[PDB]
């Protein structure tokens, strides 16, 4: 078990296209600020069990993560895994869900391994928090 972090946006759009935006990968690099480089093809299609490489910075500190799909059910849910290099270990639970006005988008994040459950955990999950909110915040300006 580790401790964890929320966020959500609510997107004047059906679930089915607010998950073919959010599982849109070749795009996180137009609203995902934590980005910076991919590290693997992207695949054409998701299914659980895929693995994708990526770079990310929080706070300030890069951060190459091996992201492993282990829950992947379109167009609600789906879950994944972050291994990072120097002990990071993350759990990404991703839930999409019909509203009156649209969709909600949200996301746990669980933030463990060495790394963070060491004093600089409380850092980065209150820089993720912001940066997260704040990505999904562009996230539905750019597609609503």
């Amino acid at each position: 078990s580790m401790a964890k972090l929320s966020v959500s946006v609510e997107v004047p759009l059906p679930p089915e296209q607010a998950w073919e935006y959010a599982s849109d990968l070749s795009r996180y690099h137009e609203w995902l600020s934590i980005h910076r480089a991919w590290r693997s093809k992207l695949p054409e299609t998701l299914e659980k069990g895929t693995v994708i490489e990526s770079i990310v910075e929080v706070k300030g500190m890069l951060n190459r993560v091996r992201w492993t799909l282990v829950h992947y059910k379109p167009p609600q849910a789906l879950t994944l895994n972050g291994d990072g290099r120097g002990g990071v270990k993350v759990k990404l639970i991703g839930k999409i869900k019909p509203t009156d006005n649209g969709a909600t988008v949200g996301f746990d994040l669980h933030l463990g391994g060495p790394a963070l459950f060491g004093p600089i955990g409380m850092v980065v999950a209150a820089a993720l928090k912001s940066d997260i909110q704040e990505s999904l915040n562009r996230f539905k300006q750019l597609y609503a």
